C-alpha cells in the first residue's frame, strides 16, 4: 500500500537510513524497502529519530527528515511503502 518515506541517505557506519517522511509513520509499523539498486526487504520500524538525532514518536509531520536503523544497505531514493 502507501508510500510513506523517500530514501535521502544511508550511513553504512552506524546503519541509519536518512527518510523525508511522504505518509504518516511511526515504530512498530512494518515497511517494504525497494528501488533498483536493492533486493527489496521488509522491516519494521524501531525507535525514530529526527534530523538533530534527537527521538521522536511518529513521523506526523509532511516532509520531516527523519532516521531510524535498518537491516540492509539503501541507496538514494529508493522508497519505503508502509
Amino acid at each position: 500500500r502507501e508510500f510513506a518515506g523517500l530514501v535521502l541517505g544511508y550511513d553504512p557506519e552506524t546503519g541509519i537510513a536518512t527518510v523525508q517522511q511522504r505518509n504518516h509513520f511511526r515504530p512498530g509499523d512494518e515497511v517494504e524497502f525497494f528501488g533498483p539498486e536493492i533486493e527489496n526487504f521488509t522491516q519494521v520500524i524501531e525507535k525514530i529519530w529526527d534530523e538533530d538525532g534527537n527521538e521522536l514518536d511518529a513521523a506526523r509531520h509532511p516532509l520531516q527528515i527523519v532516521k531510524f536503523k535498518v537491516k540492509r544497505p539503501l541507496f538514494p531514493y529508493n522508497m519505503m511503502r508502509k
